[PDB]
């Protein structure tokens, strides 16, 4: 791999719907091999899809080669993917079974659907497996009751989904919840793990990373007015070594040496690289810059520059060349943006951190 800067993977066309493309996300396969997704708002019909986009040169070309459209409820798999090559076999699910979640909502967004499709060709072909979720109306007002934003995780033959849920709509705006499989096919019940006692707090947008010492990073936007008049996103972290029990945890909001105050729609990852803990590297949706931290989340976190511009959601993934060198920065877009693509930067964390 080499350093890249602002790659383009995908440049939609103008007759895409405002905001084009929006929510990047990828995978790395074994082989090296890169896999990029995001919600792709062509026009309808036929209904929207997750467009499959593969690089075999560590981010240099793209191009397309499979997409998951909507078999099991023919709306539409709309928001929020998530790619996730299994690192274990759950269930019936080798590893190596690619696996994408994601919200099927009709063009009306009248309702969400968290479903769960799996290839075992590495992308090329796709079957339905299950619904994880389902909930309501497809957008964030209070007293509506929507699932959103799937984020998967095996751990000791299970997976993990981590989502944002409304549907505990007398006593929350917002929670994130998470619900376990041992076979891909049934789900145990919904697990709250983040919830505010104030009914205005929205916690969302839950990704987890973990760490060499057995600790697991999850992080978030913790939406709130903190008693003032004003709302904001900042982005707060809990630490466990349980990747079920996040309940328990108290939030620690992310400090910056700077004073930059990082907002919304979180990415973290870790890298071996940087130190004898390695770095965390988190991303907001905000801001353009990277936040590092060399202590497993201790301590204030540094503010370093990143050539990829700022997006929503932006996606990041340390490639496993090298062993954790190189950093892919993903991004899709900005909400509503008139002017989205999909590009993408790798970064020579042996020089950057
Ligand atoms: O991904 C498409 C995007 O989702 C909807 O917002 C969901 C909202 O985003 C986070 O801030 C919260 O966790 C969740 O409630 C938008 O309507 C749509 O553009």
């Amino acid at each position: 791999p080499t350093s890249l800067t602002n790659v383009t993977i995908f440049s939609p066309p103008s007759d895409y719907i405002v905001p084009r493309t929006l929510y990047p996300r990828n995978e790395q396969l074994p082989n090296g091999d890169l896999l990029a997704t995001w919600e792709n708002y062509s026009p309808e019909p036929p209904a929207v899809y997750f467009p499959i986009y593969r690089s075999k040169d560590h981010g240099k070309t793209w191009n397309e080669i499979s997409r998951v459209h909507d078999t099991v409820n023919g709306y539409g798999l709309r928001y929020q993917p998530f790619l996730y090559s299994l690192p274990e076999r759950v269930g019936s699910f080798k590893k190596g079974t690619l696996l994408l979640a994601g919200s099927s909502i009709p063009t009306d967004l009248s309702s969400t659907d968290i479903v769960l499709y799996a290839s075992q060709d590495d992308g090329m072909t796709w079957d339905f497996v299950s619904h994880i979720a389902a909930g309501g109306e497809a957008r964030p007002n209070n007293g509506l009751t929507p699932v959103w934003e799937p984020f998967l995780l095996a751990n000791k033959g299970k997976l993990i989904c981590y989502y944002s849920d409304q549907r505990d709509n007398a006593t929350y705006g917002q929670t994130m919840v998470h619900q376990v499989t041992n076979d891909l096919k049934n789900w145990g019940p919904v697990v709250e793990d983040v919830t505010y006692p104030t009914y205005t707090d929205r916690p969302g947008m839950p990704v987890v990373t973990k760490l060499p010492n057995g600790q697991y990073f999850y992080v978030y936007e913790y939406g709130s007015f903190f008693g003032t008049e004003t709302y904001s996103f900042p982005l707060y972290y809990r630490l466990s070594s349980d990747p079920e029990n996040i309940a328990s945890a108290p939030g620690q909001r992310l400090v910056v040496s700077s004073g930059t105050q990082p907002t919304s729609s979180p990415y973290a990852v870790w890298t071996p690289y940087g130190g004898e803990n390695g770095t965390i590297i988190v991303s907001s949706g905000t801001q353009g810059t990277l936040f590092i931290n060399k202590a497993l989340g201790e301590g204030e976190w540094t503010e370093i520059p990143c050539p990829e511009e700022h997006g929503y959601t932006r996606a990041l993934r340390v490639l496993s060349e090298d062993g954790g060198r190189y950093l892919v920065v993903n991004s899709a877009g900005v909400l509503l943006g008139e002017n989205n693509r999909v590009s993408v930067s790798v970064m020579d964390l042996k020089e950057v951190l």
